[PDB]
């Protein structure tokens, strides 16, 4: 589960970075 990464990306000041952070932090 990548719930941790998600939460970390949620607290992103920049949206472009927030979304990219989550979508980028996939399971692979």
């Amino acid at each position: 589960a990548d719930k941790r990464c998600y939460r970390m990306c949620q607290r992103y000041h920049q949206r472009r970075q927030r979304r990219q952070c989550k979508k980028g932090c996939r399971y692979g």
